[PDB]
């Protein structure tokens, strides 16, 4: 009386994740007014979210509901690698967007020279390659495996797939994928808020006769509340074996997945995108 309807939520999540990013990509590609230097980062982020929604989520839902992994071990490793790659690429693209806004606001005269159509491509490719070296290489070369007794039994059986990793890979992956972008974004947005407050102070000092907090709160709170709880327990469960159960780990990981759906509502609600969406359908 549960699994007959518990998949409806997963189906709705998949539909929303696919549709939002497909609409964003179609709006950027089809309408010529939108194409800009900053809009390419949104394109890469939407591509990462689309790949996640198309590949990662449905197989995880099937594994959860059916309780068995009917597919082979090779496909299981492929799925894990794709998952890690997509997560890393999405978070690093968010950090790139934040840094771009920092450079746009803090130094207005020199903004044009720093960012050009031929410099954005190299940055995006570097981000995706750095993401790829984290996921595919350590997994396919069999460096992340664990040596405790249950790990060998999990690896041998072809019917089951449970994540088992050693200490070094977990720590290094968490540090590379989450914490450094978090620090960079924190510093960036603190500086941006200071500049905005100074400008409002000047506009109040002249012509004498609150709004940035809402935007910054949305932008930081969504990402932090979505992704921070997962990585803390990700680091924790390795140092202390009995501390963290697997069900909470899976629940937090699936909470992290949903964050890909909220990105179009955050980064794509400008008037130009509204006009493009209105014209599209
Ligand atoms: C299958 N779940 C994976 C397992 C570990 C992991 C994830 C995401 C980013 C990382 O850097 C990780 O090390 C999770 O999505």
């Amino acid at each position: 009386v549960w699994v007959v309807g518990m998949g409806i939520v997963m189906s709705l999540i998949v539909l929303a994740i696919v549709f939002g990013n497909v609409l964003v990509i179609t709006a950027i590609a089809k309408f010529e007014r939108l194409q800009t230097v900053t809009n390419y980062f949104i394109t890469s982020l939407a591509c990462a979210d689309l790949v996640m929604g198309l590949a990662v989520v449905p197989f995880g839902a099937a594994h959860i509901l059916t309780k068995t992994w009917t597919f082979g071990n090779f496909w299981c490793e492929f799925w894990t690698s794709i998952d890690v790659l997509c997560v890393t690429a999405s978070i690093e693209t968010l950090c790139v967007i934040a840094v771009d806004r920092y450079f746009a606001i803090t130094s207005p005269f020199k903004y044009q020279s720093l960012l050009t159509k031929n410099k954005a491509r190299v940055i995006i490719l570097m981000v995706w390659i750095v993401s790829g070296l984290t996921s595919f290489l350590p997994i396919q070369m069999h460096w992340y495996r664990a040596t405790h007794q249950e790990a060998i039994n999990c690896y041998a059986e072809e019917t089951c797939c449970d994540f088992f990793t050693n200490q070094a890979y977990a720590i290094a992956s968490s540090i590379v994928s989450f914490y450094v972008p978090l620090v960079i974004m924190v510093f960036v947005y603190s500086r941006v808020f200071q500049e905005a407050k100074r400008q409002l102070q000047k506009i109040d000092k002249s012509e004498g006769r609150h709004k940035a907090l809402k935007t910054l709160g949305i932008i930081m709170g969504t990402f932090t509340l979505c992704w921070l709880p997962f990585f803390i327990v990700n680091i924790v469960h390795v140092i202390q074996d009995n501390l963290i159960r697997k069900e909470v780990y899976i629940l937090l990981n699936w909470i992290g997945y949903v964050n890909s759906g909220f990105n179009p509502l955050i980064y794509c609600r400008s008037p130009d995108f509204r006009i493009a969406f209105q014209e599209l359908l």
